[PDB]
């Protein structure tokens, strides 16, 4: 259903997100080769990939992650880590929508996450633009898992439209706001956002559509189970805003599913 | 380089060992189907397997585990859980011997795995005698990962001799005694020991061959990496008390390889 080529990119950014959690990237220097504990990012390891700037608890929300240069894949990857302790971070999630208009008219975006990027935007936007300058032939991708995901999406739609495309790969990201917004992220150019989800991952269930939230389109939904290897013949395009048969199926959800996107993610052996 | 039937048994007992850490298994009413959280033990979930005796923290060594009635596989399984933090248990690992002539004359063992077992030995011997009575033709199998492995092994060697074979499958087990214990465990009667190791796993290399400890033979080595699916082709039979060319290689150990035996084990998603 999804192309071998999209499958590799999905896999690779899953590893870049997982690397945000695992091995020597929580804080660190510049130029460092990227490596992960417990085989958590082999495809990144296999690439000529190097740190550009590493961050932590940046601004009001606690923003942690890195900016990488991948000479093999021709990339500049900004990766946002999610929470240190997920189950905590889960129950505490305020269903609250602050209007997004700067980013788009009539739109609505989650106060916690919406407020979280602004906190840091200028100090990193800068650091990206700089890299863009050095390798203007390189594709800018922002990725992230969980809280890291949400950030990426917010950093992305935000910082888009200054001349350089911004792809986003989110793995197990939650809703960031409203049906207008959703429609925005769906047709907004200069970056194709790829919202990846798994089975009944609890994160992209929240917040609910019952609370006026919605998700952008399409959604990429991994139907293979937890700990199960992923093949490109297990990933389905759920095109149509909030179409069902997706992470939005009617049924009951789970956390171990949040930790399995292609490989182990948001935790570290 | 092992048979298929052998592979399935490896895999089922890895799940059975996993379950000892994960699921609603830690204490539940007898007769309830055995289950786990985070896709830990699906082949055990597939079977008609219920708990017989549930325990945890019992013993003078906080010994944790379960006895399990498997109608589908026609087995009686006794499963021992490892430490809750394999690190604070690797770190704190005391290597002092003790006499174990009850098991085998001359043999000396780790005062720790011996004593925690000795304390639960009567009470658990009894409970297996009831299921063996209840099911004379069922296979008694003792299993465990990490510490669990070790205990299981020290149980097997000890309870063999009552008129029923006791097979042992340990996963990433530590070395358990001197050269006398080994040989007893390499050629002893009344049940086969299947000692499974993965790559550069750490615990099977402890305690050192230079604190008076040695390995039972044979060894079934898993060559596939951490977070990599296991095939019959990725297991290799390593022959010989303390042989090398498997796990017992002069290289640098790895905690995460210990946490992957056919699937996730030693931790829960």
């Amino acid at each position: 259903e999804v192309s071998q080529d999209l499958f590799n990119q999905f896999n690779l950014f899953a590893q870049y997100s997982a690397a945000a959690y695992c091995g020597k990237n929580n804080d660190a220097p510049a130029g460092t080769n990227i490596t992960c504990t417990g085989n958590a990012c082999p495809e990144v390891e296999k690439a000529d990939a190097t740190f550009l700037y590493s961050f932590e608890d940046s601004g009001v929300g606690d923003v942690t992650g890195f900016l990488a240069l991948d000479n093999t894949n021709k990339l500049i990857v900004l990766s946002f880590r999610g929470s240190r302790s997920i189950e905590n971070w889960i129950g505490n999630l305020n269903f609250d929508l602050k209007e997004i208009n700067d980013i788009c008219s009539g739109c609505r975006g989650h106060d916690g996450f919406t407020s979280s990027w602004r906190s840091v935007a200028d100090t990193l936007r800068q650091k990206v633009e700089d890299a863009v300058r050095e390798h203007p032939d390189y594709r800018v991708v922002f990725t992230g898992h969980s809280l890291g995901g949400a950030l990426a999406t917010v950093a992305g739609a935000d910082l888009r439209g200054n001349g350089y495309d911004i792809d986003v790969f989110s793995y197990g990201a939650p809703r960031v706001g409203n049906r207008a917004f959703a429609e925005f992220l769906t047709v907004q150019t200069g970056g194709t956002l790829y919202r990846i989800t798994h089975t009944n991952d609890i994160v992209p269930r929240l917040p609910p559509r019952e609370f006026g939230y919605s998700h952008s389109s399409p959604e990429y939904w991994i139907k293979s189970g937890t700990l199960v290897p992923v093949t490109r013949n297990d990933i389905v395009k759920i095109e149509g805003i909030d179409a069902t048969g997706g992470n939005n199926q009617p049924n009951i959800p789970d956390i171990p599913a949040h930790l399995w996107y292609f490989g182990l993610i948001g935790t570290c052996l």
